């Protein structure tokens, strides 16, 4: 599938099962007047340690379209640093 790309926050992030929404207020760097659910697995985290979000933190990704819609391929902080979490 086609990568796509956008930015956005962690909308919320269920450590537990390991995944969370990210709302996507931005694609290819236009803001959208209306922000969209992205799923994200954990494994698709940039960052070193014990991978999950942290609710509202600021994110840049590279997704895909699939069956269920929208769905992460790699996750970032802003600027391409590892994604904060919650440690």
């Amino acid at each position: 599938p086609q990568v796509l790309r956008g930015s956005g926050h962690c909308k919320w992030f269920n450590v537990r099962m390991g995944f969370g929404f990210i709302s996507m207020t931005s694609r290819e760097g236009s803001p959208l007047e209306n922000p969209v659910d992205v799923f994200v697995h954990q494994s698709k985290l940039y960052m070193e340690g014990f991978r999950s979000l942290k609710e509202g933190e600021p994110v840049e990704f590279t997704f895909k379209k699939s069956s269920k819609g929208f769905e992460s391929l790699r996750v970032t902080g802003p600027g391409g640093n590892p994604c904060l979490g919650n440690e």
